[PDB]
């Protein structure tokens, strides 16, 4: 699982070419003074990332732990993130959008089943391959404590549950990821980011905390009536009222097979 | 649009940077930052069409491969709040002219189908002669370049980010600028205040200790009416305020 920087041809998210295994994605996280006290915990977190093995989760291919330099190596996803694909000038049919929603659900159920709270689910953390299959990613390292710590030693809020806005000590839960899935759902059918009419961040933060949600009327594409009810269910103000991902998969999978696929 | 190069500038200093152009003088540069380019250039081509004596002009754009910058004309005295708080006094006649120039600038923008949406004293810049220009520091009007305070927000946009701003949203902002011009300070010296504003709270008129003509108090109250329908338009304000300024204030 551990690699060396010299395992890569010579040229912060970059395309990298490993000398034997080929094209990969490299994110160098820290390039400063030595800090080897963190190293066993960083290595154990990398091993936890590497044990996340599921078709809808980006695989960690390697970790570089060098005396001044820490890097994570991931597999490459050819088509970029969900928002870029939704905005490409070829249209994405309802059947493919339905499949993507189910795969996001499958990936998120798997992560929650492994005791992982994503904490930063958004269209940019949903990557797409050539066949329009998706994998969940963590570009800002929001999910693993020590790597997030190392990233910050010396982000968009459209998808943040309202309980976390203006609250640095609220602990993210499974219901915080369910909130983010709701707005991603809205984005998949609007083909754009929400809240285009916001003027100021404090206006948007306070509006969302008081009950503002993405404009369902701004979906001019056909959006099945059950998916509008799903997003509204998932962005409920009270987290206890939000469903779980296994619960979402149990209602959305038959609906996807009978109507959308 | 004029496209410019970073090699066209001698000196830079942060302040958004003040830059010294090789021929055209002092300028303000905001470095903001290939999928983006024809639309990014088209927004700039559109900004450049705002040509008016009371609106800050886009002089050029720098599209370099690690660098995206907007170049604006420089306003020597900074923004309106900085000028109102200086201990050199601003007589009523200069305050009246400033109000009329804000109106001219706002009428011109609306005439071009531009809704400012963020009118406030920080977006009102002042030159050496105390003439003003309307600016958009937060890039609030052009989406993609913005892609790269609530005291002046009309109550219909408070706790409602999906309502579409109108010309009447700028008239509300004008009203609070009026109050600030005569108090020489920001008003309301958030969820509690937001709700009070949504139910009718306004800046305290009794907190204006400077002399303030009766017509400007009534205009202020007219322009900040809860119902957007009751607020005048800027051409409507100009027909009442231009003769009033000439006969009483100038
Ligand atoms: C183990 C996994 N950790 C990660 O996923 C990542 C963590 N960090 C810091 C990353 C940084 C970049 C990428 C990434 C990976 C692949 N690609 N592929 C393209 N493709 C194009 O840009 C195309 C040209 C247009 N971009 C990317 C970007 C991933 C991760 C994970 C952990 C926890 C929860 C999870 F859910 C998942
Ligand atoms: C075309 C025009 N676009 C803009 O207005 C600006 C857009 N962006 C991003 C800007 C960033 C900075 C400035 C700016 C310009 C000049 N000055 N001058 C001083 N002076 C002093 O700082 C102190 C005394 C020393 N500051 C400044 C700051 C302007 C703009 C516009 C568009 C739409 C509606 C409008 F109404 C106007």
């Amino acid at each position: 699982i551990k690699m060396k920087s010299s395992d890569f041809l010579e040229s912060k998210v970059s395309l990298a070419f490993h000398r034997t295994q080929g094209l990969m994605i490299m994110k160098t996280v820290y390039k400063g003074p030595n800090c080897i006290e963190h190293n066993e915990a960083l290595l154990e977190e990398a091993k936890m990332m590497n044990r996340l093995r599921h078709s809808r989760v980006v695989k960690l291919l390697g970790v570089i732990i060098e005396e001044g330099k820490y890097s994570l190596v991931m597999e490459y996803m050819e088509k970029g993130n969900l928002m870029h694909v939704l905005k490409a000038e070829m249209s994405t049919p309802l059947s493919v959008k339905g499949r993507i929603i189910l795969e996001i659900i499958e990936g998120m159920a798997y992560l929650h089943g492994k005791g992982v709270i994503h904490k930063d689910l958004k269209p940019e953390n949903i990557l797409v391959d050539n066949d329009f299959h998706i994998k969940i990613a963590d570009l800002g390292l929001a999910s693993f404590k020590m790597w997030s710590k190392l990233n910050n030693e010396e982000g968009t809020l459209y998808y943040m549950a309202p309980e976390h806005l203006n609250d640095v000590n609220a602990k993210p839960t499974e219901k915080s990821d369910v909130y983010s899935f709701a707005v991603v759902l809205w984005a998949i059918f609007a083909n754009k980011e929400p809240y285009e009419n916001a003027i100021a961040e404090q206006q948007l933060i306070m509006a969302i905390k008081s009950g503002n949600r993405p404009d369902v009327d701004d979906i001019t594409e056909y959006c099945p009536r059950e998916i509008i009810s799903l997003m509204k269910l998932c962005w409920e103000a009270n987290p206890e009222a939000r469903p779980t991902f296994p619960g979402i998969e149990e209602k959305f999978r038959p609906f996807y097979l009978s109507q959308l696929e």
